[PDB]
């Protein structure tokens, strides 16, 4: 029941996802790992209290490495996972950038808007991709041979847990990535009218997809719930951006690609 234009729209989105999302994380290599063996700091202490996650490393030979993070005791041990998380966020950013650069609607935009759209949404599309590998039963993000296990009040798990409950299709996840990518009200966007029109289509296609393929009573209002997530994911964008900048101020860790996406000039 989709138009032919809507059908081709989903197929290009699925095609970009197919090409730029390494669901097995096979090419995530050479990453750093935790070492072996004033009112600011008190806020960064509270900030880093969500990164406390254990880390599992299953080798091809069958060996397994597990890391259990320390407990906060007023020192620098609270930064032990920052170098590794930065490498993973960077690998995730490269794939998100590759995702956008394949989409025709994205390439046709001016280069200054392409940069602005990526800067404003890169983190959101990363969270949407992580949710597809999130295991809500074990509280673990199964990233191929890597596993991030947790040691709902903290908004970005409430997001991940709720989004998994809706139990979406691959087509619905990638349509969400497009709506969040093509947000016309990011800082610095100039073709606001052109990007808003594109964003609308993506949203109307997602609405039509749900109504043609999901008649069950459990999926009543499903389109409106997704749009609520995206608004909620945008809020979690920005409150995590703040959190990032605060940790970076006292304890630098952001990679060059991260600095570029978060406006850090390096000076
Ligand atoms: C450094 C890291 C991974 C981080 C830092 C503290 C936290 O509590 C969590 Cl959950 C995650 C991060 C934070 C915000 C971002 O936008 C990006 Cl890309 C990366
Ligand atoms: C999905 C994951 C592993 C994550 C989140 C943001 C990132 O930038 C990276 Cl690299 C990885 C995560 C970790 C701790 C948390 O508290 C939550 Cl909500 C989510």
């Amino acid at each position: 029941g989709l138009t032919e234009e809507q059908r081709m729209m989903i197929r290009e989105l699925m095609d970009a996802q197919m090409k730029t999302f390494d669901t097995t994380f096979s090419h995530f290599k050479n990453f750093r790992l935790p070492g072996v063996l004033a009112a600011k700091w008190s806020q960064v202490r509270k900030d880093l209290c969500s990164l406390k996650v254990s880390l599992q490393l299953r080798g091809e030979d069958g060996s397994v490495w597990n890391y259990k993070p320390p407990a906060d005791s007023g020192g620098k041990e609270i930064f032990s996972l920052l170098p590794h998380m930065a490498d993973m966020s960077t690998y995730m950013f490269k794939g998100i950038i590759s995702f956008a650069k394949v989409i025709s609607y994205f390439r046709d935009l001016p280069i200054e808007d392409q940069i602005s759209l990526l800067k404003g949404a890169a983190f959101e599309l990363c969270q949407l991709r992580f949710n597809t590998v999130f295991n809500a039963e074990t509280g673990t993000w199964e990233c191929g041979r890597l596993s991030y296990c947790l040691e709902l009040l903290e908004p970005m798990l409430k997001f991940h847990y709720m989004l998994k409950k809706l139990q979406l299709h691959e087509e619905e996840y990638v349509l969400m990535q497009a709506i969040s990518l093509f947000s016309p009200d990011r800082p610095g966007v100039l073709q606001h009218r052109v990007v808003d029109q594109l964003q609308e289509q993506f949203a109307i296609t997602l609405k039509s997809y749900i109504e043609c393929n999901r008649p069950q009573p459990a999926h009543r209002f499903l389109f409106l719930k997704i749009m609520a997530m995206l608004t909620e994911l945008r809020s979690i964008n920005a409150q995590h951006t703040q959190r990032l900048l605060r940790i970076q101020d006292i304890h630098p860790f952001a990679t060059p690609l991260m600095q570029e996406l978060f406006g850090i000039t390096g000076s």
